[PDB]
């Protein structure tokens, strides 16, 4: 009989990462409800650990906060979810004190090779593979050109650069004209309205050149807003936001009001977006995923940790694309594709979710 256990989940605070924070809280409540039904079931709860604000500037307090979890005898797994780097030493120290604690990045911002060496299960996104799939999904939706918008400062970000490179290469392989357009650098808030004006004028130009069957893509939520808004008028294609999310940007663009209680009900949000898309003459023009990656990775990691503790599994048992795809169908009812970092670094798996078209 496996002891009742805790799955500790580390996120940034609500003020910084609302989606991650609230998904963990939601899963906590789910597990509380499960624990009310006696049959005998093993009991699991989530311990939500909140990092200090601006944690990279308060790195020792953030690290210490995690390492203390090792003192709690009931903690049997630790999941860490942040796009930022710095917390890896914390998980090394936990593992040295408590070898049996299952550690999972979902995601972490640290070097991916280091993550593979020192953390048991690693889940993330590959900018390269994202680029390839976004180019293909654009093609499948009937795009006759792909317009990519980003500032030269944006292109300093290694993942933005890498995704761009793979979109361009993929577009070349599949005969999709690719157009790269440099947007003004955003150094102050004043620059935002300059970016908005720039985008509006350039998009009009691109539609005059190619006609409306082009895909338009930007690299942040502010661009996504301008792009989706203009799409309603010119009726072009937006295969994906910078990062696909039903809850970010879509609700304001489509004129939806999502209650605090529905904020994590992604299926209901998606139905609401499709109704508006139908009403606005935009069916089969707008895409995404069934849920944002900021919600999926930590929710998948929690379910995996729980299964691993209940079934006494280790990284070798679960870190396999077929296993993780089937488990995703089981727990979410969605399709996915998982790819190892390298054939040898099997315990780092990147994921792309199946397409949703509104």
């Amino acid at each position: 009989i496996i002891d009742d256990f805790k799955v500790a989940v580390v996120t940034q605070p609500l003020s910084e990462n609302k989606v991650q924070y609230n998904m963990v809280e939601e899963m906590a409540k789910e597990y509380e409800e499960e624990n009310k039904i006696d049959k005998t079931k093993v009991k699991q709860t989530i311990k939500h650990v909140v990092l200090p604000e601006n944690f990279t500037s308060n790195i020792d307090s953030a690290i210490n906060k995690i390492v203390k979890l090792a003192d709690d005898k009931e903690v049997q797994a630790i999941v860490v979810s942040t796009d930022q780097a710095g917390l890896l030493p914390a998980l090394q120290k936990v593992k040295e004190k408590r070898p049996e604690i299952i550690t999972i990045s979902a995601p972490m911002g640290d070097d991916k090779n280091q993550l593979s060496q020192f953390v048991d299960v690693n889940l993330g996104v590959s900018a390269e593979e994202r680029g390839k799939v976004l180019a293909e999904r654009s093609k499948e939706m009937g795009a006759k050109a792909f317009i990519h918008y980003a500032s030269t400062d944006d292109l300093k970000d290694v993942n933005i650069a890498k995704r761009l490179e793979m979109i361009k290469e993929t577009c070349k392989n599949i005969g999709l004209p690719f157009v790269q357009v440099n947007t003004p650098n955003i150094n102050t808030e004043e620059d935002k309205n300059k970016v908005k004006q720039f985008l509006n004028e350039d998009i009009e130009k691109q539609v005059k050149k190619y006609g409306k069957d082009i895909n338009v893509f930007g690299v942040n939520e502010y661009m996504d807003e301008v792009i989706l808004t203009k799409a309603l008028e010119l009726k072009y294609i937006v295969a994906e936001q910078s990062n696909p999310s039903p809850i970010q940007t879509y609700p304001s663009v489509m004129g939806l009001k999502i209650s605090e209680k529905d904020a994590q009900n992604y299926d209901k949000i998606n139905d609401m977006i499709s109704e508006k898309a139908k009403a606005f003459g935009m069916s089969n023009r707008l895409g995404g995923y069934p849920m944002p990656m900021d919600a999926f990775l930590p929710s998948l990691a929690i379910y995996l940790a729980t299964e691993m503790v209940k079934q006494d599994l280790t990284q070798e048992d679960v870190c396999d694309p077929d296993y993780l795809e089937a488990f995703t169908e089981l727990r979410f009812g969605i399709g996915s594709e998982f790819t190892p970092l390298t054939e040898v670094l099997y315990n780092y798996q990147s994921v792309i979710l199946s397409q949703l078209i509104y």
